């Protein structure tokens, strides 16, 4: 079962990057997940997501102002940060799953490299989810 976790977010401006560092973790840990990095232009990253014709999308991203975890093949749901890319998505593949993680809005204002340990804590935390969700697949 083809599963693809596209990762969106900029590095360079702090906690922004916390979406990278969840991918990196999925990587190492969770081999049968193949992990695209889209940093800042994850349109980058279509056509090979065309290619590869994913069972299962999660997009993950820093959303500033916890985290959000929904199924947007849910119409309802995806009725009511990345609208454009998320409705691409849904068009390559029914289960688009959004995965927000939440960051300090002060921690992505500054070129900064780096996770604060909140954001840090909270990519262990979404790694925890993207293992729950791993397990309902099967």
């Amino acid at each position: 079962l083809k599963k693809v976790l596209l990762c969106v977010g900029n590095e360079l401006r702090g906690d922004d990057g916390v979406a990278i560092a969840l991918g990196r973790l999925v990587e190492e840990q969770m081999p049968e997940w193949s992990v695209f990095f889209g940093y800042d232009t994850p349109e980058s990253e279509f056509g090979k997501l065309r290619e590869l014709a994913p069972d299962v999308i999660v997009v993950a991203d820093a959303m500033s102002g916890e985290i959000e975890f929904l199924d947007l093949s849910d119409e309802r749901t995806y009725l009511y940060p990345t609208p454009i890319l998320i409705s691409y998505l849904r068009g390559i593949c029914s289960k688009t799953i959004f995965l927000g993680i939440s960051v300090l809005l002060e921690n992505v204002l500054h070129f900064s490299e780096g996770l604060s340990q909140g954001a840090s804590d909270s990519a262990f935390v979404a790694l925890g989810r993207i293992k729950e969700l791993d397990g309902m697949l099967k």
